[PDB]
C-alpha cells in the first residue's frame, strides 16, 4: 500500500526542481520529508535547527528558506504569521471523483455522510484525520 | 472531461505490470503498455485474437504483434493479474480493504465501513454509473505520533 498523497507531493517537488534547473539533493529530500512526516509546524529557524540536530550532513538556513519559498509558491505548503512564519502541508479542500473506465468521463462529487464516517473511522483508531482520497470506478450510462 | 485526475487503481495495476515485466527480463514498451490499457478500459472478455484485433483497430501506429499479445497474456496469467476460461481473459478485480495511513510513522490501518459502501452505491446510481470498484485512503497522524517530530 503506497501513500498516494506523499508520492504525489514528492513527484511534484522533483518536477518543480527539474523545471528550476535544481537537483533533488539529500538536503532538499530531508527538508520535504521532515515537513511531511513531522507533526510539529516549523519556522525556517526551527526547521533549520531541527535538521541540524537530526542530520548534521549542510543544511544551511538559506537552503531552508529558498526551499520553503519554492514550496509555498507552488501551494504545496501554507504559512501563517503571528508575531517567524510557521508552515504546514497544504490540505486544500477538494472534491472526490467517479471515473468511467471505458471513456474516461469524470464526475466530481462530495458526500456529507461519507465525510462524517471518515472522521469516525479516524477517531475509532486514535487518528487525527488530515486528508483523504476517494475514487469510484465504473461504467457510465453512455458506455453501458 | 476538462479535468486531470490520475486513475489510482490503474496506476497501481501498471506498477504491478512493470514489476512483472522487470522480473521476466522484459522491457516496458508502448506495445505492452497498450495491451494492459485495453484490458482495463473495456468490459469485453478478450481472447488473444480479439485483443490483437481491437488494438490493431484502436492503435494501428503501434503495430502490436500476435506473439506479443500471447506472451503478455501468459505473463499476466502466470502472475494472476488475469484469469482465463477454456481462452477468454478477465483482469483480476479482487476485493480489498480501505486504508488509513499515519503521515509520520507510516503505520497503516485496514478497514471497511458499510455506511460508506452504501453511499458509494447511491452515488453511482444517481449518475447512471455501474460501480465496479473504488479506492479510499485516509491520511492522518496516529495517537503515537500526535504533536511529535518525524520518527
Ligand atoms: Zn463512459
Ligand atoms: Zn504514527
Amino acid at each position: 500500500i503506497e501513500n498516494v498523497e506523499y508520492d504525489v507531493l514528492l513527484e511534484r517537488f522533483k518536477k518543480i526542481l527539474r523545471q528550476g534547473g535544481l537537483k533533488y539533493t539529500k538536503q532538499r529530500e530531508v527538508l520535504l520529508k521532515t515537513l511531511y512526516h513531522s507533526d510539529t509546524h516549523y519556522t525556517p529557524e526551527s526547521l533549520y535547527m531541527e535538521i541540524k540536530q537530526a542530520e548534521p550532513d549542510n543544511v544551511g538556513i538559506a537552503t531552508v528558506y529558498r526551499t520553503l519559498n519554492l514550496l509555498e509558491e507552488a501551494e504545496m505548503v501554507t504559512s501563517i504569521s503571528f508575531g517567524g512564519k510557521k508552515y504546514e502541508l497544504a490540505n486544500k479542500p477538494h472534491h472526490d471523483h467517479m471515473i468511467c473506465k471505458n471513456c474516461g468521463k469524470i464526475i466530481e462529487f462530495e458526500n456529507p455522510i461519507i465525510e462524517r464516517q471518515q472522521a469516525l473511522i479516524a477517531k475509532e483508531h486514535g487518528f487525527k484525520l488530515t486528508g483523504h482520497l476517494m475514487q469510484l470506478y465504473g461504467v457510465c450510462g453512455d458506455c453501458n
